[PDB]
């Protein structure tokens, strides 16, 4: 009882308003401000380079000790873990791996010149590949063949080019909406996804990528289906076919699978720290390559096979330009999705080590980079996860990796050539489903979310039944405007709670909380904590009228009642009321004011102006003060635009804070009865 | 300087925490306090009774004085305000006017019986008539015609039999959503509807019901269009065809138009508050008849005519239920559409003079007149603006006007017969142009809107461009979630603000607004007026590490490179910053500490949580601490929920208010250096 004297005289409004007075700091050329620019400044003209050129500004620093080795390390792991998946994206596709080798090579070249995220790795990803592929067929089916051809008993080798076409068209079109949304500014849109709502979708991603490879582990030709309920429809097809399946693919795939998840368990086991973790999924290629060549699998048992790949490289094509009036909603979903994808891991990972990345500049990068690939004869490409964070986990530290990946990519496609040939794909659909292990251990989310809040875990479950059993697209845009109805629920549902003063004090808190704190004699205190605007206008007054036992209308009714019975034989904003007053008053409260709390309203609009009207026009009319407390600026100038401050005597309300309304009111009171 | 006196010890949170004590008030049976509900209590059965069965509360209410005289005036002009535009509405649909006259007789009865509003009028609307009849257009095309009939030349009497049977059938449908809707309680998403977005969506429907009967109003036939870009091309297809239009038609319509503009508003002018106003409609549709009869109009000049009016009654017949696998989405857009306008006159009209309407009730009672006028030979219904404001513009107060009403056309459509028969339609287009008046001086929202708040501005200007080129029901949904996503706008981009101190007081204001309020020496307060989640995080800390002017990375990287270029020759929470001191401190400021406000946070959520613990490890590794004022039950309740207060120190950062924070840094400065 020390410190915290005030000593200060009762700051209605008016007389703070008198106290101070006002300064003015306008600024001039308003509108103009970026006329100065594009000026001859060496300093701009540098910035703006840099700024657009992410490789000058990225390169000096170059240390020898363990950078050097750790980015090599870095680089070998990415680009023998990049071959394998790349290979079974470009298979998930309906087109030859090839293209998936061009797209393991090309974009990420141009990416490194175009980047500002230094630990994330570039190349097919999954559900890009899966949305190629379900466009292709759809567009381009398995039955119709143009009968001016080899006239042989089966031709696929139209049907490929057409794909091939097709699968182009859509990456040009993308490459060419990315860069346009990023030119825009329209980059800044990234904010609005959470982190529960990229969790559930990434989970509904593996788990449509694990159903669409189980098919091709078995072994069992199934026809594709895409749109709503393609899961469902999926996991029905290939378990209705489990028979006439084949014995050496599903052998040798569970063999594979339980061999990488031993060595990824004993090297996590295991005390690699100090030494670099060995290639798993290139010695299971290794082997299994080898396994196959050795005992001639593609005619002992017949199974399926990478097939014949071309060995050199090809010429840039120009591709059509005439399918872009069927393929234009599909381009968009394809640009949405792998724009959040990317954005989002680079932001996670962004966030860790040091520094933060930029928004726009990595959608322009996508855009040039899809674009140009697609002029190359390479399809859509986007951030894969599990390639960026073993390209972190590695040790790299800037894209760096991605070059030597490319030049590895390149050594694979102009020097095996044949040794890639006797490859079954059992192989790859091991290590695919082996390396969605880490998004498949995004399930532990629930109990934690079930016990922190619940409007986290109803975004988590909504967007992963959204993206789960409905479309990936429409799952993601349902996921975003339900994350943002969440907010509109709950600045619906304030918590409205009464107030009451610690003794001798100035602190007020919730009364039915602490046990000691007690109602001033003849004043009610209630506090909302959110802004009042049409959605919230109504609830605010009946909990207004309810939680604090004073309903204008009943007094009304009880009081004509009253006077009925008796009888046997240029503004006023107050008036009293009038009463015999001997016996017909109930028992109960005597409030004679009531304060309102506004310090944790943010903003306010016509009809909660329009509603605190008719509530203080109410109380008024019944015999009741009303006071506001707390009032801000900017809730202040909200009342003044609309037709509020008429001033009959409504500019007195207000009160800087609720002791000194309370304050007001009591002397208020004092004056009156006693002077 | 004489009140105000508080002399209280600081309160920073541990010591009110000890200072205080808990209460329980622990509820039981949780879950099971509707158990006791369903009971014989008297009063529980005669309260459920009187909610579902409005008409037996309000009745026995009944003087004679002046009620009984406006209860006749308001039904007598209400009726011959229904009984031109009811043809009308019903010539819209491609439906014979003797179904107009049904749907005027028939749910008004039924509405009387079940209603909460007591001045609200029931009819057949417009915007419902036009959605029928293009449904009904659309369903049954004007050229389909089956060969085994009568081999007539021409033959319209199948046609108009199965445009009856889909809008029965559409109307069975809607009824019974709507009764659906009613009693699992979907009544209550009403608040939605803000002033402005029902201002607009009127404007709109106005200016196409204009569009649509201009095109009766000159006399020429044109093809029905219906969906995206309706208004255009019927005002293009109308005005390519403005030649070799009917004389006759045109200047009995402009005559008519211009006596009823006349007639209002000379009554408007004229001395009527104590005589009833005149029946301008009725008189109107009169005289034209009687023109029209007196001059043989039909083959004088082949005018368009009401056509044939059969007298009498028709029994119940059981609508078509196959069709129902066509015509459900419709009816869903006719449903809620319904619903929105007449909750909407509803709620605007209870608000003027004594009471409130229920939602649910409302609905309900619309959904049983809908069906059961279906089973009637009746099409949908709605609440007119026109005719609700005349009801109460006259005198009404209850629904025996609407008794009154269903009297007068019953009284048409059993005894005239053959009085209206000779009756243009240029009259009827004239009388709803006059009529859509009221509806069309609603632009004048246009200037107050953009002087108030130029949000309003906006709702206003999406809700109408969205309405009028675009569908109506596309339109609605498309405004009501711009109108949601509003808020999270108004969210995203608060005020921040630097506060300082009033000289000798406790009151902390905008610094750069009154001129004469300081800056407590080494000391920051930071405030924003908004809550900290997922879409304002960022925005967040990067205001505040650029308004304060206190960046802890420029403070990083100057201190490293002075201490390069010097050299020439279980858990803590705060680190000093290690220093040669004596050349290299750059001129500034110095700032010791950085209190934050946070009385006007509402929530937060885990990006927030992480976000505010990045700024304040960030800060103490720097060397600057970091306090936080004012924080509420719900905002600690959010940071202990998420690992926040893991207690190293962090539990004493918290403060009740700003000057017990500032009290408290001072208090701990002094300490420091001088003790
Ligand atoms: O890399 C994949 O196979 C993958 C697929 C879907 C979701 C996340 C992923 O890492
Ligand atoms: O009654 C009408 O004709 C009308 C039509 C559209 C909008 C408002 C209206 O009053």
């Amino acid at each position: 009882t020390q410190r915290y004297y005030v000593e200060r005289p009762i700051f209605s409004h008016p007389v703070l308003q008198e106290r101070l007075h006002k300064k003015d700091k306008i600024s001039e050329s308003i509108g103009d401000k970026l006329k100065q620019a594009f000026t001859c400044t060496p300093k701009k003209i540098r910035n703006i380079i840099y700024m657009f050129l992410p490789i000058t500004k990225w390169l000096p620093a170059y240390r020898f000790k363990e950078y050097v080795l750790g980015d090599i390390v870095s680089g070998i792991s990415t680009g023998v873990l990049q071959l394998p998946q790349g290979l079974a994206f470009a298979m998930l596709a309906a087109v030859p791996p090839v293209f998936g080798l061009y797209s393991s090579f090309y974009p990420v070249i141009m990416y490194c010149f175009f980047g500002t995220s230094r630990h994330i790795s570039i190349g097919p990803f999954a559900v890009i590949s899966l949305m190629i592929g379900g466009v292709a067929v759809r567009l381009v089916p398995d039955d119709i063949v143009i009968p001016g051809g080899v006239n042989a008993t089966n031709s696929t080798e139209a049907r490929d080019a057409l794909r091939v076409k097709v699968a182009m068209s859509v990456t040009l079109l993308t490459g060419i909406i990315q860069f346009c949304l990023g030119v825009c500014r329209f980059g800044f849109v990234a904010i609005y996804l959470t982190e529960p709502l990229v969790r559930g979708f990434t989970t509904a991603a593996a788990v449509h990528v694990f159903t669409s490879m189980l098919k091709y582990l078995f072994g069992v030709k199934t026809k594709r289906y895409s749109g709503i309920f393609s899961v469902v429809y999926s996991t029905v097809a290939v378990l209705q076919n489990v028979k006439n399946l084949n014995v050496c693919s599903l052998g040798v795939g569970l063999m594979v699978f339980g061999l990488l998840l031993g060595g990824k368990e004993f090297n996590e086991r295991f005390k690699e720290k100090l030494p670099a973790p060995i290639p798993l999924e290139f010695f299971a290629v290794v082997m299994g390559t080898g396994i196959s060549a050795g005992f001639s699998l593609h005619e002992s048992y017949n199974v399926d096979v990478v097939g014949t790949l071309p060995l050199g490289l090809l010429p840039p094509a120009n591709p059509d330009t005439s399918l872009f009036h069927l393929v234009y909603v599909d381009a968009i979903a394809i640009a949405i999705v792998g724009f959040s994808v990317t954005i989002s891991m680079a932001k996670t990972l962004a966030n860790k080590h040091g520094y933060q990345v930029d928004g726009n500049q990595e959608l322009i990068a996508l855009g040039l980079c899809n674009s140009t690939g697609s002029l190359f004869q390479t399809f859509a490409i986007s951030c894969s996860l599990s390639r960026s964070l073993v390209q972190e986990g590695t040790g790299g530290k800037t894209q760096l990796a991605g070059c030597l990946a490319s030049l590895m990519i390149l050594l694979v496609i102009l020097a095996t050539g044949f040794l890639f040939e006797s490859l079954p794909q059992a192989v790859l659909s091991a290590i695919v489903i082996v390396n969605l292990k880490g998004m498949f251990m995004q399930f532990s989310d629930l109990p934690f979310f079930w016990r922190t809040s619940k409007i986290e875990l109803t975004i988590w479950l909504t967007t992963f039944v959204s993206s789960l059993f409905l479309g990936l697209d429409y799952g993601l845009i349902t996921a975003v405007i339900i994350a943002l109805m969440t907010v509109i629920y709950r600045t619906q549902s304030p918590s409205y709670i009464v107030l009451g003063q610690l003794p001798d004090t100035d602190v007020y808190i919730d009364i039915d909380a602490y046990e000691e704190v007690k109602e001033v004699p003849g004043i009610k205190i209630f506090q909302i904590n959110a802004p009042i605007y049409y959605a919230n206008s109504d609830l605010y007054s009946s909990a207004l009228k309810r939680k604090t036992g004073v309903n204008p209308a009943f007094i009304l009714g009880a009081r004509r009642k009253a006077m009925k019975k008796y009888a046997k034989e240029p503004i006023v904003t107050k008036s009293t009321l009038p009463e015999e007053l001997q016996r017909f008053m109930p028992p109960g409260d005597n409030v004679h004011t009531i304060i309102l709390d506004f310090t944790q309203v943010n903003f306010m609009d016509s009809v909660g102006v329009k509603t605190l009207a008719g509530i203080v026009k109410e109380y008024g009319d019944v015999g009741i003060y009303v006071y506001l407390a707390g009032c801000s600026a900017q809730v202040v100038s909200d009342l003044t635009q609309n037709q509020f401050f008429e001033n009959p005597a409504l500019l007195d309300l207000l009160f800087h804070s609720i002791h000194d309304a309370v304050l007001g009111s009591q002397v208020r009171e004092a004056l009156a009865e006693q002077e």
